[PDB]
């Protein structure tokens, strides 16, 4: 059996930053170092933060006074900042940048008193963060997720209407919103196309290439990383069995049985030690050295604040 693997893969430049925030502040600082939401939405990430003293939490009513707090990768809202803010707490900032880029379009339209429209998946966390930059009562904020939702929103003045998007979307199906807006709001202004990330651009790209050449593929990916469930989809949709796991353990032999050539990818907050994992199982069920695909190339990082180094 031949294992391929995709080219990009795995960590993006937020996710990085984010674990290292973390990481940092737990080595300046001592356990406990409280974190709000899982730092990113990775099972193994998450639990070897956990044993080394990092608190994951959803309210910041569950933080107690005078604590280090860091915010998620996905990023937090106003109201949680000043909840946060305005209680005791140290804060350190781990938001991607490439989310704060879109926090900062919010901000814009909300003071302007013009109407935004976020395309996004609902309960999500940055769904969450990026709603909650609009504070304006006279403007509006809207999420959709479908062409069918596009086509049911009513706007208070559509002459000043403009969209933003989650940055972990399939690029294919937010394009398809995208088209509808602007049939349905001729006048709605945006981005040249989305503001899904690079990141998450590129590990779709590579994975349709992988797909082209795998009977299955395998995305290291914990089931809520909206990135690394779209990566296990657009294999799907190729008509390639597809299997979204967090670790080698979860691999059934089934899955492989017969098959001469499997894929692996990664989604933006797995870590490379869990694909290594994985190719060492396959390997097991008969598979040979892994063969990476040729790949576009990332050349992005994102430092730690200067306060962390
Ligand atoms: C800022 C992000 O939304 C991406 C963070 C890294 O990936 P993950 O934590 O899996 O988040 P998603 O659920 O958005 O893919
Ligand atoms: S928004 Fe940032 S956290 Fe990663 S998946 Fe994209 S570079």
């Amino acid at each position: 059996m031949q294992i391929l693997l995709a080219n990009p893969r795995g960590f993006c430049a937020g996710v990085d930053r984010a674990i290292s925030i973390v990481e940092n502040a737990l080595a300046i600082y001592g356990a406990p170092i409280y974190v709000r939401h899982e730092v990113v939405h990775n099972r193994y990430v998450v639990d070897s933060l956990r044993e080394r003293g990092a608190i994951f939490i959803e309210q910041i009513s569950e933080v107690p006074d005078g604590a280090i707090l860091i915010f998620s990768a996905h990023g937090v809202s106003q109201a949680v900042r000043n909840e946060a803010k305005s209680r005791d707490l140290t804060v350190f900032d781990a938001t991607c940048p490439l989310v704060t880029k879109v926090h900062m379009e919010v901000a814009r339209a909300s003071r302007r008193g013009e109407e935004s429209i976020l395309i996004g998946h609902a309960g999500h966390p940055e769904v969450e963060g990026t709603m909650g930059q609009y504070s304006n009562p006279e403007g509006g904020m809207y999420l959709v997720e479908s062409p069918d939702d596009v086509w049911k929103l009513t706007v208070k003045n559509e002459e000043k209407l403009s969209f933003m998007t989650q940055t972990t979307l399939s690029v294919d199906d937010t394009s398809d919103v995208i088209d509808a807006l602007r049939k349905r709001f001729p006048k709605i202004v945006g981005p040249r196309k989305d503001d899904i990330c690079y990141a998450t651009t590129n590990r779709q790209e590579a994975v349709r290439a992988l797909a082209e050449q795998a009977e299955v593929v395998l995305v290291v990916g914990s089931k809520n990383s909206s990135n690394s469930n779209r990566l296990a989809e657009l294999a799907q949709r190729m008509g390639k069995r597809a299997f979204l796991i967090d670790d080698a353990k979860d691999i059934q032999e089934e899955w492989v049985k017969e098959v001469k050539c499997v894929g692996v990818t990664a989604g933006a907050s797995a870590p490379d030690i869990l694909v290594q994992n994985v190719v060492a199982r396959l390997q097991q069920l008969g598979g040979g050295e892994a063969i990476p695909l040729e790949g576009r190339e990332e050349n992005i990082v994102f430092e730690v604040p200067k306060e962390l180094r």
